[PDB]
RNA sequence: GGGCGUUAAGUUGCAGGGUAUAGACCCGAAACCCGGUGAUCUAGCCAUGGGCAGGUUGAAGGUUGGGUAACACUAACUGG
């Protein structure tokens, strides 16, 4: 992803705005990434090779987001509700 | 020599027998051809209007809920 997005996401979710491993900020990458490549995989259908890479990003995604469920509830609801995922 | 001939009355009417071509002693076909009349029944078509009580199961979809990274997938209701 770009450089600018990216620093867009760790200002936007940031605990320093400098630190960019935070669990709020790893899940807002994949989930930008994640729903910004659905459109390569609306129209070419047959991409397998990098379909598998949208499905590692889904499941890190899941295990991060769970992690935070165990953590702290109140930052895991909170986090979903600002994204936009729902379960 | 033989074949055909010679010495033997025809012709015009009228009546009659027969013949010929005409329908030819009468009645009787399926049929063929030429010219028209018919699509107020029926076959199809075109245009235009009309008719089909009632009562059933309940497809496509559409919402909602769940599920999916997103669909696909699924239950409930609506649908007709
Ligand atoms: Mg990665
Ligand atoms: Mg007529």
């Amino acid at each position: 992803l770009s450089t600018e997005a990216t620093a867009k996401i760790v200002s936007e979710f940031g605990r320093d705005a400098n630190d960019t491993g935070s669990t709020e900020v790893q899940v807002a990458l994949l989930t930008a990434q994640i729903n910004h490549l659905q459109g390569h995989f609306a129209e070419h259908k047959k991409d397998h090779h990098s379909r598998r890479g949208l499905l590692r990003m889904v499941s890190q995604r899941r295990k991060l987001l769970d992690y935070l469920k165990r953590k702290d509830v109140a930052r895991y609801t909170q986090l979903i509700e600002r994204l936009g995922l729902r379960r």
